């Protein structure tokens, strides 16, 4: 599937237009041309401030899996569309749930671990005490198939299948 290799097609002309001028404003005057902003490299602190990461539970996380720098330092204007095609309502349940997933795995090993599981249950929530535990292995009960003790990409799509909250972290996160 490699959705990362993909061109997204979720974006209207117009809005494409208009992040990039968004972008623009990010940059200095003198690199606000159309090529000299397709080289540019935005910091994350910036893109940080804008008002789809400000307050997202998962914003430093998302410029990671949005970045194509190999340092994962910054996000180039494609980067950045990247980013608004999968935030976009249009885009597809499938496209969501893989950068969720990734989103959601800290360590980039592939699997969903209870730490990771706790930083999207209190992404949802006055938080859970020790009862976070109680509640991550009723998850693992009911979706950990292969019994390993952590959530793969398949076993997600089962928990979001499983779970309106869950669910809509989808719209609070992407
Ligand atoms: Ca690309
Ligand atoms: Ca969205
Ligand atoms: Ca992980
Ligand atoms: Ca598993």
């Amino acid at each position: 599937l490699l959705a990362e290799y993909q061109d997204l097609t979720f974006l209207t002309k117009q809005e494409i237009l208009l992040a990039h001028r968004r972008f623009c404003e990010l940059l200095p005057q003198e690199q606000r041309s159309v090529e000299s902003s397709l080289r540019a490299q935005v910091p994350f602190e910036q893109i940080l401030s804008l008002p789809e990461l400000k307050a997202n539970p998962f914003k430093e996380r998302i410029c990671r899996v949005f970045s194509t720098s190999p340092a994962k330092d910054s996000l180039s204007f494609e980067d950045f569309l990247d980013l608004l095609s999968v935030f976009s309502d249009t885009a597809t349940p499938d496209i969501k749930s893989h950068y969720a997933f990734r989103i959601f795995d800290f360590d980039d090993d592939g699997t969903l671990n209870r730490e990771d599981l706790s930083r999207l249950v209190n992404c949802l929530t006055r938080l859970s005490a020790s009862e976070m535990k109680q509640l991550i292995d009723n998850i693992l009960e009911e979706s950990d198939i292969d019994r390993d003790g952590t959530i793969n990409l398949s076993e997600f799509q089962h928990v979001i299948s499983r779970s309106p909250d869950f669910a809509s972290s989808f719209k609070i996160v992407l």
